[PDB]
């Protein structure tokens, strides 16, 4: 396991999510459907010239897995994934830049909810789990684990857990008082609310 110091301005911005009150904490989800949709475009761009790239598995979607008894709710999709260079180094210099304007455009008058135009839609996970662990696999690099339950640092370690293929997958570990998030009505009016029109099929597994 390697453990490793975020960057000043991205522990300031995950203590900033943590700490503000804000109540709409419901767009976390939108969030991390984004950048599964974003992961598919690539992988399915890709795959346009170079077909060998959906060997790692040619089906593309999003599955929304709620898990009551591990208090978890895990967001998967079969996206293009992350190499570690990814996880380590290419995530934090991209969320510099995108964090500085996201603080310069809240201190204008926007709110949590704009994370996203920032590139920094991730860290809204933050708004509902106490700990958040990234599994990803890119068909370039071998199964990784990210990890961090915010506090200035993160973990990445090789996953020797069930192969994946290609993807990422988002384990949410819920605060105590959102487990709103882990109900089927929740999910669907979230899903319907916020993420409509995405052009993969997002299934909500039943528990
Ligand atoms: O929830 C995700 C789902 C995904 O499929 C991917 C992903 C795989 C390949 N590209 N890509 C991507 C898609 C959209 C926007 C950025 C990216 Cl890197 C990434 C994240 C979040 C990754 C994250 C972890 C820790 C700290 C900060 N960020």
């Amino acid at each position: 396991v390697e453990t490793f110091a975020f960057q000043a301005e991205i522990a300031q911005l995950m203590s900033l999510i943590i700490n503000t009150f804000y109540s709409n904490k419901e767009i976390f989800l939108r969030e991390l459907i984004s950048n599964s949709s974003d992961a598919l475009d690539k992988i399915r761009y890709e795959s346009l010239t170079d077909p060998s790239k959906l060997d790692s598995g040619k089906e593309l979607h999003i599955n929304l897995i709620p898990n009551k008894q591990d208090r978890t709710l895990t967001i998967v999709d079969t996206g293009i994934g992350m190499t570690k260079a990814d996880l380590i180094n290419n995530l934090g210099t991209i969320a510099k830049s995108g964090t500085k304007a996201f603080m310069e455009a809240l201190q204008a008058g926007a709110d949590i909810s704009m994370i996203g135009q920032f590139g920094v839609g991730f860290y809204s996970a933050y708004l509902v789990a106490e700990k958040v662990t990234v599994i990803t696999k890119h068909n370039d690099d071998e199964q990784y684990a990210w990890e961090s339950s915010a506090g200035g640092s993160f973990t990445v370690r090789t996953d020797t857990g069930e192969p994946m293929g290609r993807g990422t997958k988002v384990i949410l570990h819920l605060k105590e008082d959102q487990t709103e998030y882990l109900e089927e009505r929740r999910i669907k009016e979230i899903v319907k609310k916020h993420s409509q029109f995405i052009g993969y099929p997002i299934t909500l597994f039943v528990e």
